[PDB]
């Protein structure tokens, strides 16, 4: 199962995980700060990923970089 | 399992969820505001996404670009 | 299963999914404006995708342009 | 499963679906008008396809044209 | 599964479906013209495909013609 | 399963195919006059395949001609 | 199954894995000193891994750098 | 699904010996080919291991060897 | 199943295997003198490498290198 | 399944399968004479090859030489 | 279908010892080879981990390695 590497560019950033079903909410917020990094799989509860604040990201797809309000 | 990745370029984009079965409908409509990323599989619920408003798009074929 | 990415280039793109089985006939329509963009499965109740309109599309096969 | 890309270059192009199984014969021919495109797949049903009239065609070997 | 395709290149072409099994046979034969193109699989009931008659043909290992 | 092209560039080429399992013997020849193309795959019943006469054969490891 | 390699480059880096399933929070946390090198997968009971600390990070999407 | 090899017999009397599969080994077929004559072989439920004799083109999925008589 | 390669560049190199499942712990710690050679998969036992000490290291993901003590 | 080919670089080149299980020994050991080549597999009996003499080795990794 | 490592002894006495596959680790047999020879061995049900020891060129997916002895 494909995965997604996050590494915060600042403090407070957030990696949601979206549920999987016919239901779509946020069960899971992981917070994370400034340099730290977070790799997450797609799973049996997760199937999409949202991704708040600056951070730097990398998929199968490339790099593509998310921007803070 | 495929997924797409979706970058807001601007305030209130949609990216939608189309049901997948014998019904096409939209069933969720996730609102990003500019900059903010979602990264989305095709799953058992939703076997075709629209994105409306201005995004950068990539997918296994490619970037693409939505305009609003 | 593959999907295939659709950009609508002008208003009213139609996107018509054609249903798996011994039938074949139209099952869905799915309307672009200009700038839109569809990721669309093929999937148990869809085997073949017809483009209508201006758009640009990409499969696993490379680009091609369907035109008004 | 395998599916062809075909892109109709003039008006009329039939894209016919030929019976999978111990019988051979056309199930099913779809119309494209120019600048139409199609894209299908092989199926349950459907084990070879055939086209007639001008189009750009794709496949997973590359690109050919059939003429009218 | 995999397929070849085949483009007329005069009128009249064959293309020939040979049955899978312990015997082997001609089970179908597709007419092709000038110009059309057939995409064929290998499937249940045949396991080998001859062409007849002047085509492009294009399969996972590349390009042939038959004349 | 893997397929093999021959084309023949000679009349009577033969493409003989080798029964499986523990007997080995020629089940079938295919008979090819020039220019015909015989793409034939591997079987439950046909584990080895032997080409004589002139020809131009491709597999997934390349180009190889035989010779009468 | 992917695994990704962490290679801690001063005292101290944290390896954290999240729980997979419902609910999330960590289950175990490796500790590495400068220079020691940790390869780890994703597992039944692990589905996300989170570094702290200065780390040279490779995954098959290639290498990343967390910073402390 | 099998791999397979061909093999071009470059004079007459070439041999393709097929090893027997499982805990006994011996020769169980010798395929006779004369100059120019290709043979493609599978490995199979009978046949695991392939011995070439005489001279022979032969190519695998690890590129071009030749065998000499 | 990845297996990951490891060459001791000095005396006493530990390479460490941590338990699969709901508990991890180190249940293997295989020492390896300076110019040794293992190669260790991931298993039914193991999900988790560690390794201790000076060594040159090759994965899918390309070199990497262990720093001693 | 994996093979190795084996060419013989002079007379009497050994090529001896190990046995898969727990145990291992040598269950056969064929010889090639010089210029003779083997395709062998890894199968349900054997798990390692030896190869002793000189021989012109391909395997999946590359080439090797054995040196007699 | 595992993957194999190639082998070859750059002088004699090399070691290649297969370690227990399992919740148990112990060198279930060694493999002496002499100067030139080649092994090419499997992970296998009973051997998920190889140590050579003694002076050798190695081959894997990864790349090529040496042991020293
Ligand atoms: N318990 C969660 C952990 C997780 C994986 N990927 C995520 C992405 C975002 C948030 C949480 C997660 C799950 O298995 O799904
Ligand atoms: N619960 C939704 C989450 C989701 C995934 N991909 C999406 C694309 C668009 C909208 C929602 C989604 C599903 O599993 O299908
Ligand atoms: N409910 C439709 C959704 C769909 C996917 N791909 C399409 C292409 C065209 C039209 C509709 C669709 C299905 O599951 O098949
Ligand atoms: N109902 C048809 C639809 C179809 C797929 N590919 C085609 C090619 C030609 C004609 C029809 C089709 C089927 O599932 O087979
Ligand atoms: N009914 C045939 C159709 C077919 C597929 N490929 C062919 C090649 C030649 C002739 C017929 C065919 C089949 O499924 O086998
Ligand atoms: N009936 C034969 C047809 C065949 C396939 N490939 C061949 C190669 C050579 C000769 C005959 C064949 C079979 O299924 O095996
Ligand atoms: N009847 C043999 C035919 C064969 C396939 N490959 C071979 C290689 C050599 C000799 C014979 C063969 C088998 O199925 O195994
Ligand atoms: N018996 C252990 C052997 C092993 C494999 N890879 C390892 C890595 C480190 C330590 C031990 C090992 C197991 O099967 O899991
Ligand atoms: N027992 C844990 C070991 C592990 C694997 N990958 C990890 C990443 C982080 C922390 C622990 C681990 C598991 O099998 O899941
Ligand atoms: N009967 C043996 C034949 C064999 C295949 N590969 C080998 C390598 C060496 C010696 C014998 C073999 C087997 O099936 O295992
Ligand atoms: N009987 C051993 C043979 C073996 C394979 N690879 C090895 C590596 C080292 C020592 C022995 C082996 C096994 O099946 O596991």
């Amino acid at each position: 199962s494909d995965f997604v590497v996050i590494k915060a560019l600042e403090d407070g950033v957030n990696v949601i995980g979206l549920t999987r079903g016919a239901d779509t909410r946020f069960h899971h917020s992981e917070k994370l700060d400034k340099g730290e990094v977070l790799i997450a799989q797609f799973t049996e509860h997760t199937s999409a990923i949202k991704v708040r604040g600056k951070a730097y990201i990398q998929t199968r797809h490339g790099v593509i970089e998310s921007e803070g309000k």
